[PDB]
């Protein structure tokens, strides 16, 4: 022994099939000791088994007996006795660490009465409970699809109360075995409350392992439309946004994927404000992947809601995502949603003016207007569009962006996408349908066309007779954003007589009669500018046309 190893082998095998068959000659009666009806008899027996599987000889007879481990199996479930539990399922724990011994206790029957013990006060007892069952859905085939019809979910959830670290990732993990990929799973730990219950984890631990494996469960469970909803008004988004910065990089991805399946969803929370400032930072991050997800994220949360809007613009998240499409270049993986946020963040909100004039500062402009331009895709465009549009808002960007061929572009686009609904007629493309381009590209030329120069390029292209036809269009907003561009350079009799020659004022003359606000304006509008300054005669009649109709 003091020698080699050639001394240790004898030794080894000398008291292996020593002890090997001692069992194989001690397992038979054993069994009975269990079965037998005098409770204090079994627990001697179950104490002994248990000392058998601690031995790898002895080990592997108890897992080769179909007979054994279904006694042992029974008896755990049966006994009343914390001593004989604590033995039973240990000893069906120091079986589990082997292929045999899973197969064995999955055909005696051990999942089911694994879950009932589950529901055991005694710590330790659940400690190898919840353990042997993490080794069956890892190895054992079938083990899955049993554990839930033994309605081990609801219990297992029910365990995360605990606050035992280790334990609580062990069945965690079960958790997120068993619901991936599986609704019905998913379903059940939403009925059994674990989302405000892994929520409450992610919000009290620290520990790594367990934070990560907990993500995991919300992750899966975030693509489910039942739990997505749910896991926000636990709070999750908030939870997960208190590890974006952790050293754990598995952990910080896994909650960022989880954010932005909830993202769409969670347009209705309060106290953001620490997640909402730091996926800002995070688009300064160096993965692309985080800045992606940040990107997405902040689009999603931006979409409609001033409080979102305004406290982003206040941690400069303008600057921000300016140079995050800056940075992104042709992968509009990270320009698309970027260019969204830059939309929300320039409309519909106090502050809205103000990031307007940012997008401007940072030197933005160049690169949204270049979107416009190949190999930019239909989606990367529509998304471009209404930021330009916004961004006319601002009578400071006029100049600068109509330096930039904006204005030609624009209407270069509008051109083709209508051509394009016109031929679809003797209709969608990538996603987008040019329906949507139209009034898009219209609409952002109507609020960039509040400058007089601008009037003076937009026209110049010769699109007066194309406003124009837009009138007849079946969509509303075509013909809101169609007559309001005519009416923005109705303004200037050149243009104004332009418009009339063009046979505007029989359409026009029509959409008085329109059930929208807007329409009949603009319509009611460009009337006005194109009579003005003819015979006192019909500018009367058209005064009472106007007051009469409507």
């Amino acid at each position: 022994e003091p020698s080699q190893m050639l001394k240790h082998a004898v030794v080894n095998l000398i008291n292996y099939q020593d002890d090997a068959e001692l069992a194989t000659r001690a397992i038979p009666e054993l069994t009975k000791l269990l079965n037998d009806e005098d409770q204090v008899v079994v627990n001697k027996a179950a104490v002994m088994v248990h000392q058998l599987s601690k031995k790898e000889a002895s080990r592997h007879a108890i897992m080769r007996s179909p007979q054994m481990v279904s006694a042992i199996v029974r008896t755990m479930q049966n006994t009343n006795d914390v001593e004989t539990a604590r033995c039973t399922s240990g000893t069906l724990h120091n079986l589990s660490h082997h292929r045999e011994g899973l197969l064995a206790i999955f055909k005696s029957g051990g999942i089911p009465a694994l879950v009932n013990m589950l529901g055991s006060p005694v710590d330790s007892v659940l400690f190898h409970a919840i353990t042997t069952l993490h080794n069956l859905l890892l190895h054992q085939e079938g083990a899955k699809m049993a554990v839930r019809l033994a309605g081990g979910l609801q219990k297992m959830v029910a365990l995360l109360n605990k606050t035992n670290v280790k334990f609580l990732a062990i069945t965690t993990d079960c958790l997120q075995i068993l619901a991936y990929g599986n609704q019905e799973s998913k379903l059940i730990i939403l009925a059994s409350g674990g989302p405000q219950a892994l929520v409450n984890i992610m919000r009290t631990y620290t520990y790594e392992k367990l934070l990560w494996t907990t993500s995991r469960v919300l992750k899966v469970l975030s693509v489910c439309s039942s739990n997505k909803p749910a896991i926000v008004e636990a709070g999750g988004m908030q939870a997960l946004g208190l590890h974006l910065t952790d050293p754990s990089q598995r952990l910080v991805q896994n909650c960022l994927w989880t954010l932005r399946n909830l993202s769409d969803a969670a347009t209705k929370q309060e106290g953001m404000e620490g997640l909402l400032g730091t996926l800002v930072q995070l688009l300064g991050s160096d993965d692309i992947n985080v800045v992606t997800c940040a990107a997405g994220i902040l689009s999603n949360l931006t979409c409609n809601n001033y409080k979102n809007k305004m406290m982003v613009c206040q941690v400069g998240g303008i600057e921000a995502l300016v140079r995050t499409v800056l940075r992104a270049g042709d992968r509009e993986d990270i320009t698309e949603p970027a260019i969204c946020a830059l939309r929300h963040l320039t409309s519909r909100h106090q502050d809205a003016e103000m990031a307007q004039n940012a997008v401007r500062l940072h030197y933005g402009l160049p690169v949204v207007v270049k979107l416009l331009h190949p190999p930019s895709h239909w989606p990367l465009i529509k998304a471009t569009v209404g930021l330009i549009r916004n961004l006319a808002l601002c009578p400071a960007n006029h100049a600068p962006l109509r330096e930039q061929g904006a204005i030609p572009r624009l209407v270069q686009l509008l051109v083709r996408a209508h051509q394009d609904t016109q031929r679809r007629t003797s209709q969608f493309v990538e996603g987008v349908r040019m329906e949507e381009i139209v009034e898009a590209c219209t609409g952002a030329l109507h609020i960039l066309a509040r400058d007089i120069h601008n009037r003076i390029v937009i026209r110049g292209l010769n699109t007066i007779p194309l406003f124009v036809q837009l009138l007849y269009s079946p969509i509303e907003n075509i013909q809101r954003v169609a007559a309001g561009v005519l009416c923005e350079l109705a303004q200037d009799k050149e243009a104004a007589e332009a418009i009339e020659a063009e046979g505007a004022t029989a359409p026009l003359t029509e959409l008085l009669h329109s059930r929208n606000e807007g329409v009949a304006t603009y319509a009611a509008a460009v009337l006005f500018r194109m009579s003005e300054d003819k015979p006192q005669d019909y500018k009367k009649r058209l005064s009472v046309e106007l007051t009469s109709s409507l």
